DNA sequence: CCAGAACAGAGTGTTCTG
DNA sequence: TCAGAACACTCTGTTCTG
């Protein structure tokens, strides 16, 4: 029964902003919204997000992030 | 002059190979330590002084390719 | 100069709280 | 329920040292 990480396939630790994901993708969705990041993809836009890889490139992170629909309100 | 891993200001002729002393410790600590480095492209991610920090795995890639060793 | 050590920061992830 | 605070850890890069 147990649910799953929308962004990066670990485990969900519930609905947040509007998506379900774990604490990590939650709390980097924030600090991405709001930081000010030099975010930029090394490859081709299209990086595979899972929870060994989801450090690499925050780019295609939040990208994913913001496609599942995540927002602050 | 300049790193033949990221482009960045080269610091002079390390571990056989011209580069910067950022890919020297980081050539150092990922050859010795064990590290679990995965790439999440298509091993042709771009290494360069911005986004050499996403991809270890090409990064050190580049190293060896470079002819770098201990 | 070059190798290695050591210090410091960015980015990240977990625990705790209401 | 979920949002945010805050501490702690990993990885990295510069400075220091032999
Ligand atoms: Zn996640
Ligand atoms: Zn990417
Ligand atoms: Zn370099
Ligand atoms: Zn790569």
């Amino acid at each position: 029964p147990q649910k799953v990480c929308l962004i990066c396939g670990d485990e969900a630790s519930g609905c947040h902003y509007g998506v379900l994901t774990c604490g990590s993708c939650k709390v980097f969705f924030k600090r991405a919204v709001e930081g000010q990041h030099n975010y930029l993809c090394a490859g081709r836009n299209d990086c595979i997000i899972d929870k060994i890889r989801r450090k690499n490139c925050p780019a295609c992170r939040l990208r994913k992030c913001l496609q599942a629909g995540m927002t602050l309100g």
